[PDB]
C-alpha cells in the first residue's frame, strides 16, 4: 504494499494541516538517501563518501525550498540558506555516520533532525541550538542489507524500506515501539579502564547475574545507525557514556544524540546522559558532544538507579 | 574494472589444468549469491528467508553438475546428487548466516566450503567428513551496505563487490593478507561467567595493557561473516570459544569454522581450537560444532600463549 | 546532472505562483511510471499489464490530492475522484499505450494531458470534455532502452530520463525544438487502399520526387509514442488519417491525440486532422477518436496544402 | 525461473561433449550485453556508444580465452588475438545495432554469429571468410524496454530476458518458432523508386490483396534487430533488398545479414538473396553486404516466386 513513504508524509500533512514545506523537505531527503544508498553499494567500484554524502544532503535541502538553516556534522559553521530558497524549518543532520566502517562493509547511516524555526530575526546557527525537545520530526536512513528509514514524528515511528526496483521508500513498520526490557547491551567494553563506577557495576551485573538470571548478550558494531537500530527492533540497551577521551562523550548533540533519543522516546523508550534526558539538553555549540544511554525503558531505568545510588 | 568474478574463475581454471567443473559451480553460486542479496535488499517489502536461501543454494548447485555431496546447515543429512547431475565436489555450506539480524537490518552472509570427493563409493556423507586442510576453495557472500564475495583457495584470498547494475561481480582486492597484528577484539562478553581462564586473562589483557599501550578497541556485530570479514580487512582477533551452553563451541566445523579458519590461513591468518589449528580437525559429524579463535598472526598466537601457560 | 524532474517542477511550481497541486500531481505520476517501467522490463519474468498499469495510475493520482476527474483509456467511464482527495486537476490518460507489441519489445508509453477543471459544479466526465488548447501539461513516458519522460507546458518541452540507481528522471534536453523540416514520414502504407486522395498524393510525392529531390525514408514503430518521440528529435512527419476502418481515425483524442499534439505545437510543431488544429476539437465523448498529422511544420503543411488543393 | 542462461549453455556444452570454450564465450559475451544494456539505459545522463560498446565486446571477447579472430563492424580488419588468450572460436559482430536510432529511443541491439576457426594456419582475416552454414552459433541482443538476447544453435533458437535485479538472463522461450505465414510486411517504402520489379509487385499484392483477403499491416522500425525480432516472434517478411544507393543492398553479411538468417533457419524460417540462401553465400571481403528476405517460409517463398517469374 500500500504506502510509500511519499504517500504518508502527504497524508501526515493534511491530517495536521501544514503548508507541504515538511512533505517537500522529506521527499528531498529522501533523494539524498537513495544516492547516497547506491554510492556506498558501488563504493568499491568508484573508478571521499562522506562530502559527496555532505553534498548530496545540503543541495537537495536548500533546493527543497523548506529550509533556513542546515546543520552538517561536515562544516564547521551552520548554514544560512539563501533568502530565494528559504522555508521555515532548520536541519541538523550527519550525512553519513559510522564511515570508518565503510570499508568493512558496516551497516552506515544518515541521521536527521528537524526543527521550526524559532524567532523572526535573520535565520542564524542560533536557530540550531534548541533542545531536542522542540523536535518536530527525526530519523535516520540506515545502509545496510537493505536501505531502511526510520521516520519519527509526534504521532510516532515509522520504518521504511528502499524499494530498489522503483527507487520508493515502502512502509513495512508502522507505530514501532521498543520492548519494555531486552536482553542485550551494547557498549563499547575497550574503554573499561576509562568508564565510571556506574557504568562499571552495571556492565558487570550484566555478566554475573546474581544467578540464575541469564547474562544479557552485547552486541557493538561500532556504528551508532546500527546499534541504535537494533536496539529499537529487539529492545536492550546501548551505550556511549563520558570516558577520558571525551568527559562530555564522543557522540554529537545536535545530530548524532537528539534524533536517536527522539526517535527512542517516540518509541516508548529512554535516553539519558545518566543524568538528565538527552532531549532537554539546550546545546551552547553546534557541535557538542553528550553521553548517551538510550534502549528499553527498564534497562535505561535500572541503570540510571545505579547512577543515582552512586551519587 | 578489470576484472569480472566469472573471469577470474576462468582464468585460475585454465591455470590449473582444470576440468572447468569448479568454474561451474563457481559461477552456479554466484547465481545464487545475486539473488539472496535481493532478497535481502526486499524482504521487508516481501508482500523464511534461510528456507529460500537453502533452496537457491541446494538448485543452482545441483544445476551446476559439479556436485555430489551437498551439506547444509538447514538439512539433517547431507544431500546426495541424482546421478545424472554429479561431478566431484563436496560443498559444505551455511545459506544465509546470522539470520537471528536480519530484523535489525545486519550484515548477514553465504558461507560455503568446497572439497574433492574423497573416495570412489558411492557419494554420501563420510565423503564430507574431511579435515578443513583438505579445502580447494572456501569463502563467503556477505551481504551489508555492499555485497561482497571472498573467495580463497590455493593462491590466495581475493574480494569482489557486486556491481547491481549489471549483475557481475568485480575484483576490487586481489591477494589479500591479514594485518599481523590488530588493535580490535571480538566477542560476546555476555558469556564472560562461562569463558576459560586463558579467555578471561586475554580479554582483560586487551582492556588495561599493562603497558601504558593503548587497549584494544571491542567490536561483535554478533553475525560470523560481518565479524570475521572486520577481522580480514581491519585486523586483530575474533573469538567464538566454548562456554556452558556450548561446551564444544557454538559455531559449526564444516560450514562456519573450516571455511574462515581457511580464508584465514590463505590471508596470512591463523585459527585455532586454543588447542589445534581448526583445519586440522577431522569432524565425526556433519553438523559438529567447534570452538575458534581466528585473525591476525600476532593476537592469536598471543592468546595461544595463554592457553599453553594456564595448561 | 544537475536537475531532477521533481527539481524542476517545483522550481516551475514557484515561478507560475502556484498551490503545489501539479508538483504532487506529476512526483505522484512519475511513482506510477517508475513502476510500470519495471514491470515492463521484467513482463517475461512474471512467475495484464494495461490492467496493473491502469490500477497504478489511478491510485497515484487519487492520493496526490491533486485530481477530481480521471478518464483512462481502459475506463468506460470518467472516474470521479472521493471528495477527501479533491484537487482541481482533470486528468486524461492512456496507461499503457501499444501493448499490441508489448511481445515484441516495442517502446510503448503512458501519454497524460492534464487540464484545471472547468465549473464549479459537482466534479464530472463533462469537466474532461475540453478542447486541447486547455491543457495546462501534457507529455508522455516512453518505456524503451531508456526509459524517458517528456513533459510539455507553458514555456516549452522537456525531456527527462530515468536515473535506474536512484529512481529518479534527471533533465537531459532543456526546450526541445522539432526540426522545421524532416526527412522522414511515418504511416501505415498497409491501410493504402483506404486512403484518402490528399494522403495517397503526399504519400507518392515523398516517393518519387520530382527528381532529383532525395526520398523521405519511412519509419513506423506502429506504437504511438515510438513514433512520436522520434518525430520530436529528428523531425519529420507522423500520421494517422481516417481509413474506412475508422473514418473518425483510430487515434483518441482526449488521451493519445490532444497530448500528442500539445508537446508538438510547444516544440514548434503543427498538428492537424486534415481540416483543423487538433487542439481546437471539442470532444462530445471521452472515447472520441480523431485523425492526426503532426511534426515538422515544412512537412505538416505541405500535406495540408494538399488537403486545400482537393477540396 | 529454472534456467539461466549460465545454466542453459553449460547444460548445451556437454550435451555436446565441448572443451568449455564456447561456454566462456557465451558467458562473456554475456557480461558485455549485460554492460552496453545499462549504457543505453542511462545513455542521456552520461555526465560515443559505439565505441564504449566496440571495447566491451571485444575486451571481454579477448578475455575468454576462447576466441583467435575478431571482425567487428566498428574496426577496418579483423582483430588477431594474442596467442596467449587465443582459443578456436572466430566471432562476427556489431556491438551496436542501429545506433542512428538511440537519439530517438529506439530499440538497438548487438549482432553476433561464431563460427569454428577453419584451417591450422596463423589465425588472420581469411578466417573468417566462412559461409554462413558454418555458424556454430549466432544471435542478438536487444536493448528495448525489456533487455533480451535470442541464441540460436543446431538444437533450435532460444529467447532469454535480462532480469535487472540480478543480472541474470532467465529462459522464457524455448525453442521458438515462425509462424509459417505472418500479416505483416517491413521494408523501407521511402526507396520504391530504386525497388527491382519483384520487389514492387508483392509489396503491391500486400496492399491490394487480389483477393478480398486483408491487406498485410506495414512496420519498419529502422533498427535490424528490432524488426527481424518482431518478425520472428509475430510472423510476416523483413526486407532490405538491393537499390540505387546500395547494388548489392545496405546490410552487412558478416555480422548482420548471416546470425539473422541463421536464427531465421532454426527457427523455421526462410533467408534468402532473392536469388540463392543468405547461409550459402560466401564473403569475399569481411564487410561485403548483402540483399536480405527473411521471415515466415509462406511469405518468403511467396516473393521468391515472383522473383522466378520475373527472371
Ligand atoms: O510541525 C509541523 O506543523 C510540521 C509537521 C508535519 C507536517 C506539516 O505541518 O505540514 N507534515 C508532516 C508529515 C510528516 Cl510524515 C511528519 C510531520 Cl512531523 C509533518
Ligand atoms: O584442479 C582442478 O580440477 C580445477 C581447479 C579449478 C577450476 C576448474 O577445474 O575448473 N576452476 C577454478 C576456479 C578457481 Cl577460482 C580456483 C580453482 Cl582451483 C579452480
Ligand atoms: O495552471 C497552473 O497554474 C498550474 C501550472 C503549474 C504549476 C502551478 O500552478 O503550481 N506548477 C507547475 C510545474 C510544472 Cl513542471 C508545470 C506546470 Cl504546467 C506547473
Ligand atoms: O563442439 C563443441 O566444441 C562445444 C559446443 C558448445 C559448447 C562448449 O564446447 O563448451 N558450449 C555450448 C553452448 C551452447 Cl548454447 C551451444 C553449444 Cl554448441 C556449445
Ligand atoms: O570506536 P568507538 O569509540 O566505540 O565509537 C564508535 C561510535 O563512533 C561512531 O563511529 C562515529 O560517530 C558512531 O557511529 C559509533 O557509535
Ligand atoms: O549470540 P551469540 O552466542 O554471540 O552467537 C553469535 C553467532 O551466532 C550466529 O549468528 C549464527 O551462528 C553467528 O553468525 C554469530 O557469530
Ligand atoms: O496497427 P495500426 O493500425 O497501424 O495502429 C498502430 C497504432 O495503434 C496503437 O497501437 C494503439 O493506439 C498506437 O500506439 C499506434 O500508433
Ligand atoms: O534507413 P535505412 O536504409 O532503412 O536503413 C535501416 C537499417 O540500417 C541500420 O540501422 C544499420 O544497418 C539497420 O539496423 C537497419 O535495418
Ligand atoms: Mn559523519
Ligand atoms: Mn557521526
Ligand atoms: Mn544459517
Ligand atoms: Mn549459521
Ligand atoms: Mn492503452
Ligand atoms: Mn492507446
Ligand atoms: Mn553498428
Ligand atoms: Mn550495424
Amino acid at each position: 504494499n500500500i504506502v510509500t513513504l511519499t504517500r504518508f508524509v502527504m497524508e501526515e500533512g493534511r491530517k495536521a494541516r501544514g503548508t507541504g514545506e515538511m512533505t517537500q523537505l522529506l521527499n528531498s531527503l529522501c533523494t539524498a538517501v537513495k544516492a547516497i544508498s547506491t554510492a556506498v553499494r558501488k563504493a568499491g567500484i568508484a573508478h571521499k563518501l562522506d562530502v559527496l554524502s555532505n553534498d548530496l544532503v545540503i543541495n537537495v535541502l536548500k533546493s527543497s525550498f523548506a529550509t533556513c538553516v542546515l546543520v552538517t556534522e561536515e562544516d564547521k559553521n551552520a548554514i544560512i540558506v539563501e533568502p530565494e530558497k528559504r522555508g521555515k524549518y532548520v536541519v541538523c543532520f550527519d550525512p553519513l555516520d559510522g564511515s570508518s566502517n565503510i570499508d568493512c562493509l558496516v551497516s552506515i547511516g544518515t541521521i536527521f533532525g528537524i526543527y521550526r524555526k524559532n524567532s523572526t530575526d535573520e535565520p542564524s546557527e542560533k536557530d540550531a541550538l534548541q533542545p531536542g525537545r522542540n523536535l518536530v520530526a527525526a530519523g535516520y536512513a540506515l545502509y545496510g542489507s537493505a536501505t531502511m528509514l526510520v521516520l519519527a514524528m509526534v504521532n510516532g515511528v515509522n520504518c521504511f524500506m528502499l524499494d530498489p526496483a522503483i527507487g520508493e521508500f515502502i512502509l513495512v513498520d508502522r507505530d514501532v515501539k521498543i520492548k519494555k526490557k531486552g536482553s542485550i547491551y551494547s557498549i563499547n567494553e575497550g574503554y573499561a579502564k576509562e568508564f565510571d563506577p556506574a557504568i562499571t557495576e552495571y556492565i558487570q551485573r550484566k555478566k554475573f547475574p546474581p544467578d540464575n538470571s541469564a547474562p544479557y548478550g552485547a552486541r557493538y558494531v561500532g556504528s551508532m545507525v546500527a546499534d541504535v537500530h537494533r536496539t529499537l527492533v529487539y529492545g536492550g540497551i546501548f551505550m556511549y557514556p563520558a570516558n577520558k577521551k571525551s568527559p562530555k562523550g564522543k557522540l554529537r548533540l545536535l545530530y548524532e544524540c537528539n534524533p536517536m533519543a527522539y526517535v527512542m522516546e517516540k518509541a516508548g523508550g529512554l535516553a539519558t546522559t545518566g543524568k538528565e534526558a538527552v532531549l532537554d539538553i539546550v546545546p551552547t555549540d553546534i557541535h557538542q558532544r553528550a553521553p548517551i544511554i538510550l534502549g528499553s525503558p527498564e534497562d535505561v531505568t535500572e541503570l540510571l538507579e545505579i547512577y543515582q545510588k552512586h551519587a
